[PDB]
């Protein structure tokens, strides 16, 4: 079976993650399940059920990709807490929190390529900005 | 009628905007239409219809708030293009692009308060980060 370079899991409380993917696909085209997945921790769901769904999404992406980047909505959220505890020392799994559309788009566009992740992250930070201030 | 401090319009291609609000409300509680709105430019919709929906959302928020912050998904997207052209020199309307959940949450939490927007933006940039790198 194919082992691609890099899978992406986008995870959040609520609908942030699936909505981000939907929007990203408007720019980069439809993705498939062996490369990109989302997971939302919904109102009324507990972290016990969520936890193993999460673990399963990352494990399954690793069957098809050499590495996985987990994008989470914010630091100290449950998706981020779970990701860090479950995959703390697994070097093939990266965790970037506070993601925006520019990060997600760039990671999808480059997932069959070599990347510099620090540079991608740095550019995604710089993509969040006050537009009148910056355009003068 | 009440003029509050600050309204928020969250705008994007697709479902990014509504999904971001839904998620933000999991942290800060349910919002109402006179303070916070979303708008998505959907597949199959043109910028001609979208444009005036957009204008109308900002105008109506200004009936109830002294200022409005428009959050858009990315620079050079149609929501951002429209916002900048329509409200270029209206000082009561700010435009911050590349938004993430930390920005949206903070702006909702502080919308009845005096703010330092530069500081909020700077902190939102710093909220997007590689968590293993930063936690060492």
């Amino acid at each position: 079976m194919a082992s691609f370079n890099r899978g992406i899991l986008v995870a959040s409380h609520g609908n942030f993650a699936s909505g981000a993917l939907m929007t990203a696909e408007m720019f980069v085209g439809e993705t498939t399940n062996d490369r990109v997945r989302t997971l939302g921790l919904m109102p009324g769901e507990n972290i016990v059920e969520f936890e193993h769904y999460f673990k399963n999404q990352v494990d399954e992406l690793l069957d098809s990709n050499q590495e996985v980047i987990v994008l989470t909505d914010l630091i100290g959220g449950s998706p981020n807490n779970v990701a860090l505890s479950r995959f703390l020392n697994l070097d093939s799994v990266d965790i970037v929190t506070g993601f925006n559309i520019p990060l997600l788009v760039e990671l999808i566009s480059s997932y069959d390529s070599k990347i510099n992740l620090e540079e991608i992250v740095h550019n995604a930070q710089n993509s969040l900005f006050n537009v009148k201030q910056q355009l003068n």
